[PDB]
């Protein structure tokens, strides 16, 4: 839980700009798992104000209902449980690795939403809408007490991972936003189908 937060680089590699942009890359590689399992094909990666980050895929969603063995959602336990569904290191290392954290999961025609700061759960699973559509959506805000000396990213690094992976793994349309500044909105979409 504090083993992540106590040894960042023994999780995550650097604490530098390396970490920062690495934060980005396990919740892509979430959504690249889902994709790769044939149910999502859409990622969008945003940039927003005060470089908060927003990872969305048209998934299944995570699961929201109640793992029989822990009590808590299944939602709640990969963001919060260490190396949860797997042995590439967890979306629970950049839950611990952030100030603030949420999650909007998208199944039922409802959204369940639940928020995270330093990795701890503020509250529990609430239901805050309906929707159509069916997918996960992260936003995170990297500790500024871990992150010393950078907290800003960088776009033209963050294009570069997105346009490799999309092109790795054909048939997903991956997407990065730059909204850091309202008057001037940064946009590239990577498509490959060959
Ligand atoms: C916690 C959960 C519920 C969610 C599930 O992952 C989803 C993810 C999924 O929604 C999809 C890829 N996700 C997304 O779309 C997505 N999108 C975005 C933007 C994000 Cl973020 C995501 Cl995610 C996919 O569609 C569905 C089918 O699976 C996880 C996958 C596999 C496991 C079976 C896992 C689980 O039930 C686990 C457990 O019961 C235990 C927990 C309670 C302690 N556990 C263990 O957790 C540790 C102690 C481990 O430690 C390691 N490996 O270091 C092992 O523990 C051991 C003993 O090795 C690990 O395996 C047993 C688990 O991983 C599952």
């Amino acid at each position: 839980l504090e083993a992540a937060r106590k040894r960042p680089g023994m999780y995550i590699g650097s604490t530098s700009e390396r970490g920062l942009h690495h934060l980005v890359w396990e919740i892509v590689d979430n959504s690249i798992d889902e994709a790769l399992a044939g149910y999502a094909n859409q990622i969008e990666v945003v940039i927003e104000k005060d470089n908060w980050i927003k990872v969305t895929d048209n998934g299944r969603g995570i699961p929201v209902d109640i793992q029989e063995k822990m009590g808590r959602p299944a939602v709640e336990v990969i963001l919060t449980v260490l190396h949860a569904g797997g042995k590439g290191v967890g979306s629970s290392v950049v839950n611990a690795l952030s100030q603030d954290l949420e999650v909007y999961v998208h199944r039922n025609e409802t959204i369940y939403h639940q928020a995270y700061k330093k990795g701890v759960p503020q509250f529990d699973l609430k239901e805050v809408g309906t929707t159509d559509k069916t997918g996960t959506v992260i936003r995170f805000k990297a500790d500024g007490e871990i992150f010393t000396e950078t907290t800003v990213y960088n776009y033209e690094t963050l294009q570069q991972r997105i346009r490799e992976l999309a092109f790795l793994n054909k048939g997903i349309q991956i997407t990065l936003r730059d909204e850091r500044d309202e008057e001037n909105v940064r946009e590239d979409s990577y498509h490959y189908e060959g």
